[PDB]
């Protein structure tokens, strides 16, 4: 999160902070969602090899009493997902036991809405260690033209570009809740960390959410 402020910790009870391994490079890093006891909303670009997800974080440096480490049994990527476009980019993880409820943890073109996450807080900057949130405007989708395989029905235009404000790298997979309500997954932007950036625009995906659930 570029130009945002240390989320109050556990106020976003729903937050998940993933770990994925690859085979052939060090672990990358994701938010997500926790949806369901046993189920966390993320980007489809965070799938790996496995995966490990930690609920209830605030400083994801020093262990507390509120993590929740979690293994994810299954990764459900969305069956459309393109790795040339990023259209669909939007997964599912299951959880291999349902989640413990706590205070700490908790399932979930104009305006404002905020997004969090753990990711970097600058182009030269490493991962934040603490939550950080940001407010950040939803534009007319004539504002994301330059990102050539943006889709106004599939995705959000999100960040005003005459502010630093923005999604970046880490946040990947992280919601963005408009009045109270998720209505975008961060998914992807500039390298140079100018927004706008892409979100994927849930509401697309409610059928497909729901036939996971139902069926798992
Ligand atoms: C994640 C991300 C990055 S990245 O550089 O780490 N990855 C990336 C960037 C651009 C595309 C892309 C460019 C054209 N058309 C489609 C996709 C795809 C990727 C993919 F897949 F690796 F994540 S910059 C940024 C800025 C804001 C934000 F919120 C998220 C990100
Ligand atoms: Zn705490």
């Amino acid at each position: 999160i570029i130009g945002g402020t240390e989320s109050k910790p556990h106020s976003r009870p729903y937050m998940a902070y993933l770990e994925i391994v690859t085979s052939n490079g060090p672990s990358k890093f994701c938010g997500g969602f926790l949806i369901r006891r046993n189920f966390v909303l993320t980007a489809a670009h965070c799938a790996g090899r496995s995966i490990t997800v930690t609920l209830g974080a605030h400083n994801i440096t020093e262990e507390e009493d509120t993590w929740q480490k979690l293994e994810v049994i299954k990764q459900f990527r969305h069956p459309k997902y393109n790795t040339s476009t990023l259209h669909h980019d939007i997964m599912l993880l299951k959880l291999k036991e349902k989640a413990s409820l706590t205070l700490a943890v908790g399932t979930l073109p104009g305006r404002m809405c905020r997004v969090a996450g753990w990711g970097r807080t600058g182009v030269l900057k490493p991962g934040s260690d603490t939550l950080q949130e940001v407010k950040l405007r939803l534009m007319d989708p004539q504002a994301c033209s330059h990102f050539r395989d943006f889709d106004h029905n599939l995705q959000l235009c999100v960040g005003n570009p005459r502010k630093t404000k923005s999604a970046f790298k880490g946040d990947s997979g992280g919601p963005l809740l408009c009045a109270g309500v998720a209505q975008g997954i961060v998914s992807y932007g500039r390298s140079d960390a100018k927004p706008p950036a892409v979100f994927t625009r849930i509401s697309h995906y409610r059928p497909w959410i729901n036939q996971i659930l139902q069926a798992n």
